[PDB]
């Protein structure tokens, strides 16, 4: 029944941007993340 | 659980640098790098 996913964006780095998300899962995917931050703005 | 959006190209710019290599190792803003993303993005899934 699933067990994986997950997603968010944003990005940027140096530049600025921010967001976050992260997940994984799907039968030994891994993953993590779990935030960011910001930055901002965009969208 | 909802969600959508999809695009992006590169595996998400590899899953976003793999999240700022992991947030910069916990560094709270301090180092950096990155350098992609854009869109949108979105997601989803979930289950079980």
């Amino acid at each position: 029944x699933x067990x994986g996913x997950x997603x968010x964006x944003x990005x940027x780095x140096x530049x600025x941007x921010x967001x976050x998300x992260x997940x994984x899962x799907x039968x030994x995917x891994g993953x993590x993340x779990x935030x960011x931050x910001g930055x901002x703005x965009x969208x």
